[PDB]
């Protein structure tokens, strides 16, 4: 069913909290023993959110291994994400081993670091040039090198530095700004427009290690950004596009990650987001 139409439908009959539940009776659970061991308390932010084991990303190191991350893989459209939470003060050595370790080109990050009066993630890369960050427990620097501030977003390029062999990585930060305290946004031009910057980057391409996609728990605004990345790659390669049936990529997407899209509005912001994009696939 052409998803327009069955947006149509939804929105006619107001049902959209009945199909989200339905989501959320259906989805996988697999076990997250790592993440609530007690010696991992103060590595996540939320109780109730935990990466499973079976696809969750491994720190190289034989101290601790763990991080809250997963490993999103979609086999047949050929696009790897790695998802995870907003750093921590105990955890911003980790997150960026993480994205040495995994040859990560790009990090994409859509909430602010104080949203709704309350801290939401660390300030976790440095705001001046002349400033630069070092991280001691993992033996990292990060230099600031350019911003670009634009109106919806902000683009930087960052030098990391592995301090033990003094190889340097350029990583892009792609942060989107404007996402609102509450809600979801009334258009998603802004938003798509926000993708197809971080997919001209190369960031998403298969010569990089995978993007690393966070919010303040890394499941909601997240899962929005790569259920339509991947919606969109899909209405691309088929014959039919109009056989890519939404629901079930989400469904195929939380075998990997818990909870993707949080919300009703949250599911019904995707869908307009892939329906408006779709408006530039097929050729427009």
């Amino acid at each position: 069913m052409e998803m327009e139409k069955e947006f149509e439908q939804i929105d006619k009959s107001g049902s959209w909290a009945a199909i989200y539940q339905d989501i959320r009776h259906e989805a996988s659970d697999f076990p997250s023993r790592v993440a609530k061991l007690p010696k991992n308390k103060n590595r996540n932010r939320y109780r109730d959110v935990s990466p499973f084991d079976h696809s969750r990303i491994k720190l190289h190191q034989e101290d601790n291994d763990y991080i809250n991350a997963s490993l999103i893989k979609m086999e047949e459209a050929q696009r790897s994400y790695i998802l995870t939470q907003g750093p921590l003060p105990n955890t911003v050595g980790h997150f960026w081993e993480m994205v040495w370790e995994q040859k990560s080109r790009g990090v994409v990050m859509l909430n602010r670091v104080m949203e709704k009066g309350s801290l939401k993630c660390a300030q976790y890369w440095p705001q001046k040039e002349e400033k630069e960050m070092i991280f001691e427990d993992t033996n990292l620097k990060l230099t600031l090198i350019s911003e670009d501030i634009k109106s919806y977003y902000t683009v930087r390029q960052l030098e990391l530095e592995n301090l033990t062999t003094q190889e340097t990585r350029e990583i892009l930060h792609f942060h989107y700004t404007t996402w609102p305290d509450f809600g979801v946004p009334e258009s998603p031009a802004s938003f798509l427009n926000f993708l197809f910057k971080v997919r001209e980057s190369g960031s998403l391409s298969p010569e990089h290690g995978p993007v690393v996609v966070h919010c303040s728990a890394g499941i909601g605004r997240s899962g929005t950004f790569c259920l339509a990345d991947t919606c969109l790659l899909l209405m691309d390669k088929r014959k039919d596009p109009s056989s890519v049936d939404i629901k079930k990529v989400l469904l195929e997407m939380r075998k990997f990650r818990m909870g993707l899209i949080q919300t009703a509005d949250q599911l019904r912001f995707s869908y307009l987001a892939v329906i408006e994009g779709a408006k530039f696939i097929m050729g427009d």
